[PDB]
């Protein structure tokens, strides 16, 4: 069994290393890609010491949605932005890892990991339940506070889970 | 009479020259422009052999998006990827073909070419369902299964049809 | 109290100054931010000698939406394109400026600035109409009918409104 | 009936856009030349949405001085920068738009536009009376003093007077 | 048995994914590498969704000539230039294509696609002999007359036969 | 009536401006094209003061050798480097220039310029006395000797004639 | 108080850092600009090390003179060109350094640097003398001989004097 | 005796290998420098196929202008624009070729070459009668009218005469 | 005596340092050229090592062909591809190395080194004979079959001979 | 009350924002450094996330090494590569990370972290000596096999220690 | 069994195919890696066509030491310069290839290849006796006398032996 | 006609070089150049020309030889000599064409260094000295001075380079 992790534009994407670790102990390959807007998040080279593909569609523009979509048996979105959650949900996809999961409904998890205001968003919410509506899953992702650094306050967020807690959830 | 066709991101579009010289039995110019996306599938010297105007957006970024849907009496998608369409559907318009779509839906053709995955997603059928609403051609294209060289497998399509149909349908 | 602008692809954004030196009789600080598609329509050290910060995702990819949706007590589209409003609409941030207004729906105007097909297209109608219903405070503007230079010809928009009706509607 | 306005390097540049819609209204063909110094102070694209050619020393080095002063009946420099002015004043010709002036004094309108003491250097008042007394008309422009923004101090400059005021001196 | 179809400048090589698939029902491989001149007229990408290796000399400048013509059993160039026809019938190998055709000449078959005035230049006429004295197989290209889109007039070529004939001649 | 000047590789390459002044008074068009190796012994922007157009294969990598031919009356090679005479002998045409000669033997003319060795070469002979068999023109020009100063030496070499010479020629 | 030193391209500018130390004694800062020439005789962060603020047009081109003239209580020009020294008396700044002297004559101190043929050339000091009489400071420059390096001969000069002289001259 | 020819930007700059030829016969050095703006007027390697030494002021920033003088019998301008006649009158060197032409006023030839109305402007006329008050020889410049390709018009001129005058000249 | 070695696109190109050292025991300069696809196999510093002078195209591009011949007693092509032994048999010089190779065919001795079936292709037997007919001296290489280790698999081949006999022959 | 945290060439350079947070509890500032080799391992914006202060030679080559070191109570070394180690026991210092170490021994903590067979090369262990007897601390890292999914083996390390040990010991 | 050569910044290692062809007789893979001062050295291209693998840095940068080297039965260097030697002896890895054989004394065998005088350094013959007490192999090489054709002078050396030499001391 | 080569390292007194090149002239029949590679960034090669009678570029032209160099020079000095280059030297390691330069020709010379005296009184520079001294190579008695610093405003230790004349006397 394929796992493929999609990760997005956030801050918590740094930490994606600890999960292909925590997957490739119960998945044979574990793979990831990312948003256009998640690439500066992410070093390349870095998740290539631990995941086994990195899909790089600026490196390779070619590569096909569907063959990607079709070998992995699951595809979660981890973490998740406000923003490929409300594409997903009106089925635009403008880069390749919104086309995989707009191929993939069926075998896609999403780990909601935003601001609160963006979690409460009226448009958010709804694109949720759409989501749920179609099939596809959402970890009932609990409402955090914590002190960020880069900012010297506290935000209110909604974040991706640990590790175990994924595997558990797919 | 003048048509335009939109290209989007898909391998069907390497035909265009085929429905570029059959539509000229029709129309008098035959202008094209592709999507970002779809601008690494063609190649614009080509097209120019069989065109009258390749609107390049990358060469030309100020090209008014008014002034060229008014000068066309049709304006056809072909092939339509499900992202365009779902964009189109939700009024987004982040590139020149889909701000000129944007601006005349009472002139608009769609012929999707897709994955039938992406066909039968419930969120593109949705917009389907929208765009006939408000007035937009959508040609009833027949799914196919044919052997893919690319991936050495069969896969369920829904495909640009031969070009005499487009000439019957706009 | 500070005021953001938000400048979307429009030849009517070169007219932002206008509004900076007349909104800095009332706020403290003006800023700015444009759409990637806006950025070709501006010139960005201009507008420094107006506004107190211009924030560029290109110059600085890590500014983050919250901590400037935060530091502002109104935030407005202007002018505001189709295809701005449409995103939004769908929660749809793939952008920095999408991102911020995102987040502060509650403090956001929006003035609309588009030719009356895209005005009257009924997505972007339905769009207008579901912001306000969520709280976003949208400019009655009224369709006016001008020679246009680029074309030659009569252009029937709505119109960004003169900065004095900007203060009053804010 | 043709006019041609060279823009220096002053912000009151980016407000061409005024004037060229004004001179529209009594001469045929409005064009725009920059000096080296001033196309950093503008938009090229902008510009050509309002005037009828937009001469580009860089785009297209071999552009000549002679065939574009004989095509134009009125050429004014609006704002003009003391540079500019001492320049001319010199016989100084080291760009397009200086040795387009160079050739037509004849035809020549200048607009001063800058700081007090660049006008009250006896350097520029001696260039000035040099430049009325071989036949270029001077705009009778007074001094005025103004909050700027940029500098969050008062400032006293001679201006380019409105369009109106450009068109009745012309 | 493997094939190895040899590209030329010319736009009739805009089609040769069409005999790309036709080849595909009767060899195990078929494989493709275009002229210098030729590389302007395709998309390598495109060729890889249908032909299992594309040789890019400009890629791999170390592609081996001789162990690229061994794993052949036949080489066709399709289409044919003037230029091609006339260096491989004088030995001239300055780009990878005419390299490995000059190996392989008891393997190769040709099928001319010029201008008539091209094919009937005497040099070519008396390098098509030659070619043939050599055992070099020409196609028995028919002489055609076409409406010509790029140039709005009936041009007389000789034509790269259908796809069905060139299985048929080799 | 048209001339192309087809100008190869050679230091009279620079004098090419009196050959056009000359040229222009007996022709409605005279245009110019370069050789690869010609392209750095001349100014593009120099010649297009001169001649009428100026085809770039660089700039635009699709002009096409038919069309050009067809709109010439006479073509000329003037210069002709010992290389363009013995590749034009061979049928070979590895640009534009090359390309344009090989499909109008019948309004060609040469003007060998180049060294004695280079003249007297057995195979430049052989070359010459075959395009003149295939109806190519070749002026029959004279051996001259002359002090070079690039190398401080008394050369041998045959040269274009005089541009009078030119006009009588063809 | 404080100083800003103008160096212009001469040799001599590499002596600046003793300069700037020497003004450090008496004034608050010394603020350094080089003319676009004297760029490549410098090292702009080997100039930081000695002066508060290195002022760079080609870093910040909208660097303002008159907010820059402002701050400084004397202004010098060291080493001060032939070049620099005729533009200033002409009124010519086509530059950031030129244009900050422009503004303040009644601030401006020039040590004369550049060989005899130089200063003797009747225009230059022509020149000097105007710039006299409009209240500039002109160090009364010594003639000295040398042997220089460079050249392995004996040239004549007139030389920025030492530090100390600068600092009681101002 | 050495002579050093100074190109400005003319279309006449493009005979200046006639000049060169004809000086060789007379000096035993022919050196040659552009000013920037000549420099897109000319091609270096021509130049240094006829001329000893070509002065690159791009390639070679450090020339020194004292030391180039100084090897010189006689500097000439040939053709002399009006913006280098007006600069050097003015004593402004921000050029190579200007500064040596300062440093050396008693060898200094000037060949104006120029429009008519360029020649009769009368800050032109001021400094020609200048600089021949300071020691530099003017040519006497007849006005001569011919048709000139490049416009299609009838252009008034003074102009750079036959090389054996500019021997017999200086 | 001089000798230049013509190096063309062989990887026994990689062992000339040997066949310079050889013939520096009996010539006064050895030098040396690659053929354009040469320059990929070698390396022109470590050459640099060894010969006197590497002749760079790219670097110099305006080398004279004659020039360089008149200075050489014997011009040798080692190792000699098909290529080139082709182009200069019929007088094709694209470049500089069959430039200078075209000039002097009474100084010229060819060591074939190729592939047997190229070698073997009756185009290359009969440009062989025609080369000796002209007196060019074409070494009497032998036929060896060899391990190659790129492929993995045994080759024929006519070689380069050792240094010595090149000496010998020479 | 600072520290710095220097980073090697480690995949546990990737863990470091877990530190920075963990330091930034006991210390004011956390600032970072990277080695030249540490850089491709890190992301600097990441960094500035979580660090107040990230030193980057690359941007700012002028940073001063006694400057920063001065500025910090701590320094450490972390992950320590065996590199890095026997560069600062020899006092090599060619990157500033090393510069700032080199005049800091007093305040150096060191957590080496590398494989075993470096660990163990006598080398490094006569190295770790020598610091240890000019006052730097070694953090006494214990010997761990793990299994490494980048090579698919398990290897034997010492590793850098949890965060909470490295406040214990520094 | 493996082998790795590395090859240091030495004119001897353009020779290094001979060492490979030689080994690939005893050992299953021969591969290479040099140093980022001997890239400049060899040709990469060139070396695999006879190397199994050819490890370089600059294209794949996160390349494993641990992994290549426990790859190898047996790693050499050759040639050797005295910075490796000098590197290696002290710890220091700040290139790939040192990092390597600092993880693998045991395997190491070290072929000098210097100056005499480097040679003869202190220095460096202390660290020959430090590697050779902990493990290394060194070759015991001998000073030769040879004349150098770089410097036109006798050069004394100690040289890397011949290939059979270094198979039978591994 | 002895000629001799300044080696510039990455200091900030590099920036007086062209004095001691200046002086060195009155001795010397050639005076060459060239930098560390960090010392690149703190000098202006075209500058140094001016004064100079050739500057080595390594980036310029990447096969310059050291050997050839080193044996066209009576006199080597490292002027200013970094804590880096000194410890570089020390160790034989010699990975620019400076410091090969200096492994060639340790019996010519001439270490003139220049450091805050954290890095002159680490130890391990001071076992590195010693053993320079050890194998002949002259390292110049450094005057041990305290100045105020513009670039930090602060008072700082170093060890200098000597003026030019003393550099003269020592050589
Ligand atoms: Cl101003
Ligand atoms: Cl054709
Ligand atoms: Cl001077
Ligand atoms: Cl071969
Ligand atoms: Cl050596
Ligand atoms: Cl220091």
């Amino acid at each position: 069994e394929n796992v493929l992790i999609c990760l997005c534009g956030s801050v918590n994407s740094i930490n994606i290393s600890h999960y292909i670790i925590e997957l490739k102990s119960k998945f044979d390959e574990v793979n990831v890609i990312a948003s256009t807007n998640g690439r500066k998040f992410i070093n390349g080279e870095i998740l290539k010491q631990f995941c086994d593909n990195y899909y790089d569609e600026f490196e390779d523009p070619f590569l096909n949605h569907v063959d990607i979509a079709n070998k992995h048996d699951k595809i979660i979105i981890l973490p998740a932005t406000s923003n490929t959650i409300n594409k997903i949900a009106n089925g635009i996809c403008d880069n390749l890892l919104l086309t995989i999961c707009h191929t993939a409904f069926e075998k896609l998890s999403i780990f909601p990991n935003m601001n609160l205001r963006m979690w409460e968003n009226p448009v958010t919410q709804n694109n949720i339940r759409l989501l749920k509506d179609y099939g596809v899953s959402i970890y009932p992702a609990n409402i955090s506070e914590s002190y960020e650094l880069a900012s010297k306050t506290f935000k209110k967020n909604v974040v991706a889970p640990e590790p175990y807690k994924v595997l558990e959830f797919i």
